[PDB]
């Protein structure tokens, strides 16, 4: 009868995840600055830097790190982007405005559960908490965001959480325009989909959200999991050169959810 | 040079912290329901309940239950009150306000830490967030609130957090009213206590602070950790017998300061 | 050259939109309690009592002074639910929190929006602030909040404000159920309807909308403007003998969002 | 019988507290850019500009003309202090953080005050609302921030609001220092003062920042109303000639107050 409640358990990811890496450049004015397998974009603009994504919370002076290396310091940090509020890719933004010129800017769905630091989470609970941080502005479906003439464009694609967004932009190589598409998760990871009492049209929003994705601009793919779009950081040269296309992105998903849809009604 | 970057380390605390315990009576209207080592204290009246903080954050379910075994339902649960905003004290605040009709009443200094989850804590960084919540009244020092008759006193105790608060108020035992004084801790653990640049006056408030608590009205001492006034929850009937004065811990808690004043000058 | 800036503008309504009216009964729990001209709607169950908006700020005590009438204590309130966060309908909320038990769900939107005291509007800029307040619960799209056994649910139907909704549910009049629907506006009052940058797809959610509405389950339709569905709150016996069905509410805001986007298009 | 609740009454001010005026310089990078009667201060560095207080919410765009006259642009904007989160001094600080890169730094007090935009205040309940606005950096008395090298002190002196706030820097003028104290208002118009049970140590607190405001290093006094410090801004090359010391200030508040304690008891 002697049985304490159990301790708190941290959120611990595989090391990949956790691993530096040197800013990669992926087009003239983009870079992927976070770690091997978590994404964290930064567009340098010459009118200051955007960041998409921070990965995890013990990432932030790993971030300042890169961003340095680039020419970038505190007070160039504009804006920050969010594709969804998880730990994993939200983690150090409380952080990284502290001690940046940073604000953020994100839809309501985001900004309340950033507000909250994850905590409440839909399907995860109190289980994935990390600092909280306020959004500095509230965007809509759509409404576009500029910074240095590089313009930024929300496409809502709820699903993996409410607030799940893809961002769009412009940018150029070799003279010739690239089109970038950061797609948000479309992963359901031991999700309750059907009669869900917290997200009752959870798999209306997931089907909307792959035909979403599907018909992004989409020259170059990127994904806050790396791997969702066959990215290997790690292969210099070419750690993009089997990335997927954002139609094919969004097919295996739709695949793999009607797969987890049929098992979850066996199960 | 293949070293990633630390897993995020969870706030671990002893066993007897997070062993739960049958409510344990120390007025007419006023029980311990937490565990054996952390305090969280109810207070039933004709017109609702109050709880004076809830210990760490996966006690909340541990709380509810004792609550249901004192009568009261989570409909009843009027007013939450909190010594300090630490995890280990205030860590379900959140899920009970969730579960509960409980709202919060808190100082200034309470409410914004509390409303960060214990993140950018002064001394401990991030070390030991938890979920946030909001809180629904702020308090002034010296306001009263009012449940069913039992009148709460807020006297502020700025050191151990800015907005460490002692709470007390009057219940009855044999017919006799028993002034009882929830005191905060006066401790500064691990702190910086000289020229701390966060807290630049935090020896002067340490230092009015225990007058504050001598002069408590307080003919029973209740600490949110109980050794510290050397209440033992675990030895039932005579669970309180050593317990301290308020001027004795008081007393007690100055010595060990500025014990701790002299070590860090010669450190 | 001697002209100073501008004195503040107060939010000033029809005289008829402030003019108190004893409560008014819809079915067997459900009460009109707000003025002649702003719907406040009352559910008393075993359990409790909900409200659904609030009107004007200066509103808070008048909804006092009614729910005393209709035996509802400030305790005896649990929950309010909001058709949208604009002044003249969730305006008392921060009072009524703080002066009753009350607790607030709300979606995203409608939270962010209820937390700014509707500043930065859309479109109305800062013209119509008030007192901010909190959302205690956040509710998706579909999600059902039971009150003493009355099943309250969200239908989004985002136009008039992101964050509008309608609330659905089955009371009882004569034995017989009575499918009660508070349907939110659906008016876009001097709103920019086309290439709006801070809402571009404006019109897409005003027709998804109005589909929406049409399609609620619907024995009797209320609005959070009595004259938007044809009710008469002054005419007694007969304040709801030529309400209007959802459908013919639809459509006929269908008809004058189609005739306004016209005259947008031509002026 | 058929009388309306009352109209919404906006916050109106004499018209000199709206009276624009240009940039009027206080010392080598210390501006005054607000209007007649109400201060705001702006402090140009090397490395951007703060600003201390905005006066009230019509004159955000005014405030910004006159930046943009000094050759500040809304991106060297950094930081927003306040004397008192009162609608005519932190009035346009949302619409500020909106429109520029400006953070605020305040106490929690001023914090939690700002985020309800000036609703439920102590003594004017919900009479002077404004946009709220969330603060970035929370502030503990005597914390220093520094910009281009200029370093800004808090002084807690609560009293007219709880977070009450004066800021000294050391600016120059004619190759030597000039200490510079901003010191807020010590007014209490229209308070309660004894037994107030919003603020029981309201007495105490006013007569500790008496001698905070006496003490401060005050080689230059300015005040949040400039009259009450004795500046006259539309004077010109004389508008400081007959500033108070803060030692004067100080006193003259004291004896108001006094006068006022004494009125209260007789009325
Ligand atoms: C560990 C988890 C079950 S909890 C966390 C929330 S969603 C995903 C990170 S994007 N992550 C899940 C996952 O990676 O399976
Ligand atoms: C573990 C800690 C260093 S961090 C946490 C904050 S203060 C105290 C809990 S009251 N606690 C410290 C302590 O118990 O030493
Ligand atoms: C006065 C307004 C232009 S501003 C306010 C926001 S929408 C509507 C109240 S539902 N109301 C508009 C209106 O009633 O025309
Ligand atoms: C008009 C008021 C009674 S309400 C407002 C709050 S304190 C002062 C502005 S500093 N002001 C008072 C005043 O100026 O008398
Ligand atoms: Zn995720
Ligand atoms: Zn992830
Ligand atoms: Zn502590
Ligand atoms: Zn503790
Ligand atoms: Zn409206
Ligand atoms: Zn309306
Ligand atoms: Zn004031
Ligand atoms: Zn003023």
């Amino acid at each position: 009868a002697e049985v304490p409640l159990p301790q708190l358990r941290a959120y611990t990811v595989d090391a990949s995840w956790l691993q530096p890496m040197a800013p990669l450049q992926i087009a003239d004015h983009t870079w992927q600055i976070g770690t091997e397998d978590l994404t964290a974009l930064l567009v340098q603009t010459p009118d200051g830097a955007v960041l998409l994504d921070g990965g995890m919370p013990q990432m932030a002076s790993h971030l300042l790190d890169n961003m340095k290396a680039r020419g970038v310091t505190p007070r160039d940090l504009r804006l920050i982007l969010l594709s969804h509020a998880h730990a994993d890719h939200a983690g150090p933004v409380a952080e990284l405005k502290r001690r940046t010129g940073a604000k953020v800017a994100a839809n309501a769905e985001s900004a309340v559960l950033l507000a909250r630091g994850g905590s409440d989470d839909l399907h995860f609970g109190d289980g994935i908490t990390y600092p909280p941080a306020n959004a500095d502005r509230i965007v809509m479906d759509g409404e576009v965001i500029t910074v240095g003439g590089i313009v930024f464009t929300a496409h809502f694609m709820a699903g993996h959480t409410p607030g799940s967004t893809a961002w769009t932009w412009t940018d150029t190589r070799n003279g010739k325009p690239v089109r970038i598409a950061y797609a948000d998760s479309l992963s359901a990871p031991g999700y309750q989909l059907q009669g869900n009492p917290r997200y009752p049209h959870l798999i209306e929003d997931y089907r909307r959200s792959f035909a979403t994705v599907r018909a992004l601009p989409c020259d170059v793919l990127l994904t806050p999991h790396p791997g969702a779009s066959n990215w290997d950081y790690a292969a210099g040269a070419r750690a993009g050169a089997k990335a997927l296309t954002c139609k094919a992105y969004a097919d295996a998903a739709e695949q793999k959810f009607d797969g987890q849809l049929a098992k979850e009604t066996a199960g």
